[PDB]
């Protein structure tokens, strides 16, 4: 969504996981190999694919999960993360770029527990159904 604008001030969290994974456009799980600046307030983390529950712009290859990328982070400040570490990486991407990872991503460390959620959550429809 290149709709992104310049870095605010914020460097906070909100909703909740369902709200957040149904409002996200990308959902994975990964562990940072290596961290890179990038442009601008950016900083780029590039990951190897632990895990993924919705990819609605990456094209993927035929073999699932088990390939790198580079989440590209336009804000340095946050969500949180640490290079070597895993995570639950929820952003958009970029039918362009890749991956993108904006200041209102919900960033966590990766658990077993939100894992099993998260695939159910990619089961089931998002539960927000209007008229």
């Amino acid at each position: 969504s290149p709709d992104a604008p310049t870095c605010p001030k914020q460097c906070r969290r909100t909703g909740t996981l369902q709200s957040n994974f149904c409002a996200s456009s990308l959902v994975v799980t990964a562990t940072v190999k290596s961290m890179v600046r990038e442009p601008g307030e950016g900083l780029a983390v590039t990951v190897s694919l632990i895990g993924a529950y919705k990819t609605g712009g990456l094209d993927l290859p035929s073999p699932p999960t088990g390939a790198s990328l580079k989440f590209y982070v336009p804000c340095k400040q946050c969500p949180p993360m640490k290079k070597g570490v895993s995570y639950l990486l929820m952003g958009q991407v970029e039918e362009n770029r890749g991956p993108v990872l904006p200041p209102e991503s919900f960033v966590v460390l990766h658990r077993p527990n939100q894992d099993q959620i998260l695939t159910n959550l990619s089961k089931r429809k998002c539960p927000s159904q209007p008229v």
